[PDB]
């Protein structure tokens, strides 16, 4: 009973090179990983053509990001606290700029994983 | 028998906010953490005024970074593999540009930690 991210984690590490360009300022892997289940729950595809929806999703992403920051702070995970706060600043800027584009990037990233998962060689 | 990094990890999490500006493209926290002992072994302070030394240190940092990449690949730590490869590209550019400046940044970062460690309130 795993997420799409959990399925990606079971693939041979060589696939990872194919997804590099699907992550940029609009969507970093820290978010993909720490919030995998939340990310996989939203309809990014519909939000990518709807201003109001995209804004709501980004607002909620920011709220989840803060919860993550509280958790890694309690865990004293220095690297993640440091990286997450820088990500938060970038995402705040996306909120004031173009939330729909963030939805586009996440939507592409998730579909790319579906493509890769289907392509992966697996024995019957 | 811990490193300066290990000592920083024992501080109250609020200190972390003070070191943010000491990390930039020339030196990311991923390197500070994964290679804490190696970082703490080099004489960055002397390399910051010596071209040849700074170049040698950066070449060796790149060699250690590759070993780290082999380890996280074996461990299948997606986030770190992804982040480390992007860091490697940036550092390669620093090697062709200004290695002395990388030494300056690391030297400042380590001294800043010494300042913070000394300032930290600790009961006798």
């Amino acid at each position: 009973g795993g997420s799409q991210w959990n399925q990606v984690q079971q693939l041979e590490i060589k696939f990872l090179e194919q997804v590099d360009q699907f992550y940029d300022d609009n969507f970093p892997m820290e978010i993909r990983h720490l919030l995998a289940q939340w990310i996989e729950t939203q309809d990014w595809e519909v939000a990518s053509n709807n201003e109001t929806m995209a804004t709501i999703l980004l607002q909620n992403l920011l709220i989840q990001l803060d919860e993550q920051l509280g958790r890694v702070s309690k865990e004293k995970n220095l690297l993640l606290i440091h990286n997450l706060k820088r990500i938060r600043k970038v995402l705040q800027g996306k909120f004031h700029g173009n939330p729909m584009h963030v939805a586009v990037v996440i939507s592409n990233c998730l579909r790319e994983e579906r493509r890769i998962l289907a392509a992966a060689n697996m024995p019957i």
